[PDB]
């Protein structure tokens, strides 16, 4: 419950990658990108770590379901099946070491 979707928030995120967004905007919409994500690098509204990488053709939800180390928003439906069929694919998707000292 935060005002990051309100303002103009709601199409300062309906932009655009490249120069237009060719991919699923209608499921980057529920994906949490265009309009449901925040800014340029649609970084998710209650997503503690979403961002946007698209390689060929692919998802936005694989994408945003690949670096986001929580997104309440999300964990809903995709949260408790994406992700539960997702980290069936991704034995690396928990977090690893970094700079840990
Ligand atoms: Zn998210």
């Amino acid at each position: 419950g935060s005002h990051m979707q309100t303002h103009a928030a709601r199409m300062r995120t309906f932009m655009y990658w490249p120069s237009s967004v060719p991919v699923q905007p209608e499921q980057l919409a529920s994906a949490g990108f265009y309009y449901v994500g925040r800014n340029d690098d649609v970084k998710c509204f209650c997503c503690d770590g979403g961002l946007r990488c698209w390689e060929s053709g692919d998802d936005p939800w694989v994408e945003h379901a690949k670096w986001f180390p929580r997104c309440e928003f999300l964990i809903r439906m995709k949260g408790q099946e994406f992700v539960d069929e997702i980290q069936g694919r991704y034995p690396h998707l928990l977090e690893q070491l970094l700079s840990t000292s």
